[PDB]
RNA sequence: UUUUUUUUUUUUUUUUUUUUUUUUUUUUUUUUUUU
């Protein structure tokens, strides 16, 4: 009858600070959990998950995220191996649900071996090692993939942490321009806005301890015992600010 | 026979100023319409309509208006609850027909509790409470959503009414720029033109009596017994004129 | 056998000036014939055709030509009345076949009452009376619709006829820019080319005698006993040449 | 085994100058076979093919090549006659397969009666006779259609043959700009890249012998027994070069 | 799951195993051996006579077989329709397991270059058109498939001259077949054809010994490897023209 | 990334058409995988 009464009576009901906060927690934007990726890898692989993940790292770094597209233009042995992975690990393309697996997600979740693989697969990347060497004097190979952001230790000192991030952002700038054609004509600031959000999210993520993250950067020879980066890292940081 | 005669005789008929004005009222554009929203909420919900509406207000304020898009990046419990609401209340996205329900309509019809929910969900909004506090000294939390325009009493005195609308417009300026990317580069006047039409339509709407609407603004502590707005509201009106 | 012979012998046949002219008359472009619209209105309406046409004039002038689109965002009483008209008069949208009815066609056929209705529905038009008053000093309300072109008497003297057409063109310029978004950025000349063709076609149409059409313009107070237009028309004619 | 050997042995095979030239003749681009059009006209018409083809000249010269589009906006008698022809002669629109019939093809394969009919249907063309008379002093009505290019005798002497091409191109420049809106803004060279190219093939075609082609021009009154242009053809050749 | 990942990352990377994977997961997109493997699989004995028809077909008309089929003679349309059904012929750049007219001509580049001498004026860019740009342009270079006949083991300046000379046609060819490349500069057009051109030069198919013999047979280079004056003139013509 | 296959009697626009906006707009958050 009177929808006036119904609306005020609904508003008159006391707002529960805990009930509303329990809803926002439930209706929260489900972020990228590396923990779910490894949980799914074991769910489909079991024992073969480690050997198959190594194949998927190479696959994501050299070809891409679209598995049924790369399958077409591939060797007889390769096409069969890829087709098997799509059927076994229920691999998809793009950005699907949290419960789904992609080549981009495997490589990003197992960032440790992914950065090590970059030293080997330097000239098979969308942006080759020689291309990056022409922009910055001997660019770090371990920084040549968006998954490196997950290896960055945020507990690093101010200037040292900023130098690493601005050195890695040199590749991100060159990477985004290659894989996305509409970002070629746009300015540095426009490209920066596209990759800064998931980059910093990986740096400040709960996955991989601050102690082990720093050890990984030390192992790749990016920073010393204290935390001071290499001359090449510092050179790439200055190169990123000068280049557009 | 003679279509010449028929046309002139039709025109010769005296035009009734009231009959034609009664037709334009009947054939008028009916976009939102709150009475229908509550009528539809009871039509599908029945008894659960009040508890489900509380979930939908939180859902619209924190995530958005697109329900099938937010469903993808959400928790196992959350995705199921949202999927149920889309099927139960036949929830859509954007601006559909008057007979259809949207998250941005449910929140706007139950504007009473929606404005109260903003005090709790301050930092979960697209424009956080801290962001607005940096623009205006302690910005009113109840003014931090387009649905507030439906709580504005137009029977308010000239300067007092203008101050409230200019204070609320400050959020509408910051809100539109965040949710719509092409409005980021455009001027204050360009952004103003996009939100002034539905805002004033909500202020001058027949839903919620002028007596009860003023009582709601008093309850939120926006205006006093007479109608003079609070210092924080007056500071936001001056802040809207200075900022671009 | 020899298609060479067949082709020359066919061409050798003398061309009949009357037979070919009788064919072009039969294969002639049958555009908007106002006689068919009134014929169709009586075919579906019968006795109710006059009351329903009055509703359709208001409907076309205030909302538009798309009847199923306007039906969605309309009142409970309005939606039912419109839905009935689409089913009764088999109303369509856009530019269909000569045997089909559209809200524009009904309003253009019965141009006599359509121009009279404009005086009442001044602020409910896409371009309001106040908007046109800011461009030309007190713009004629009867000229504020593309159906007015059918009320223009072509037997009018040179300068007098040109003044009316240039004054009406001012609204068409403002009207086309509002209803068609791509015509907003384009020049006056570009917009002019879109409406000049159907406008002049309505002026030089066989429907409504030259004697009665001049009487209609006199009744609206656009021209005097001789044919000299009002100051309001002359000021609108000069405004069209100055504005872009 | 060794696909290296197979490829070189294939290449080692001596290329046969005649066999390859017999293939290019077989795999040659056809497009518009006037002999096939008359063959198809008799296949569907039989005895009525001559009377029906006369009706098809007007339809392509006054309305266009799209038969189902022109059918909509046509008289009760006209719509029935056109609908019958589309069903009888299996008439299509645009540029379909060699085995298909179009109104442009029926008016091009029997160009003789088409050029003779262009005198009667002068003001019903997309570019009227008066429009062409304002550009060139009394333009020959026989040249006012792309089908006239099939009458141009290739056995006519050098500059006498170059003269018809410098006269027939005056109408085609005007014609293309009217029927195609995107060609209005483009330069004379851009129009030439779309109309002079399919024109040379029409002039140099096997259909209509060298003797009969020269005879048709004498019947209209364009060039005499050798190839000297007429008084109206001489002043028109100059008009093409002057215009842009 | 952190410990699970740390344990995975610590594992020593095998330089050979990873390099054996990238070889298997390589783009390839041609093989050339696969094209002949496919041609024999559909043709058998008729594959050699049908390939000769397909070379002429690709050189004179194009790569789209169902489009050219429409505007063709009664005998021609039937022959083409048969080839599309027999060899499962497609258009554009499809999967490695698929066949196209461009691929049939590019894999059997040997006879394709020989056919150019005959089909000179039936090409998108005629022999006379190229003769007006460079003094008597080599007919064997007048097709993108020629890049597969270029011997990379050629000396520096000699190899560069051949590539510069062939690039002149590749500039004129791309501008004709692709309309949006007409207004663009030499450098913009160069970027479109340099990638598949160099890929064909550095391809494993056809030995370096036999490749040089093919260039000698066409009269492009001498016994040593020095190109003919017509080639040298086209190399300077490519640098001067835009 | 041996890609790009254009073209050649094609192309047939207008002629009472064209109907926008209004509790709208709901962006980001390991996305983007191009030749």
């Amino acid at each position: 009858d009177n929808y006036q009464e119904l609306a005020i009576q609904f508003a008159a009901q006391a707002v529960d600070r805990n009930e509303i906060e329990q809803w926002v927690r439930e209706f929260a934007y489900q972020g990228f959990d590396a923990r779910r990726v490894i949980e799914l890898l074991k769910q489909y692989g079991g024992a073969d998950w480690e050997k198959d993940a190594k194949k998927m790292i190479v696959l994501a770094l050299t070809r891409g995220n679209k598995p049924r597209r790369m399958m077409m233009k591939m060797s007889k042995e390769g096409k069969a191996t890829v087709e098997a992975l799509i059927n076994k690990y229920k691999l998809k393309e793009g950005n699907p649900s949290r419960d789904e697996l992609t080549l981009s997600r495997v490589a990003a979740a197992l960032a440790g071996r992914t950065c090590q693989a970059l030293v080997v697969l330097s000239e098979w990347l969308p942006v080759t090692g020689t291309t990056m060497d022409g922009l910055s004097p001997a660019y770090p190979r371990h920084m040549m993939h968006p998954s490196f952001a997950g290896m960055v230790d945020p507990s690093l000192p101010g200037d040292y942490l900023r130098a690493i991030l601005d050195a890695h952002s040199l590749y991100l700038l060159q990477f985004s321009r290659v894989i996305n054609p509409n970002l070629r004509g746009r300015t540095k600031e426009e490209v920066a806005a596209t990759f800064t959000q998931p980059m910093n999210a990986a740096v400040n993520s709960n996955f991989i301890s601050h102690e082990k993250r720093r050890e990984f950067l030390k192992a790749f020879g990016l920073v010393d015992s204290n935390g001071k980066p290499s001359a090449a890292v510092m050179a790439a940081a200055q190169a990123y600010k000068t280049a557009a």
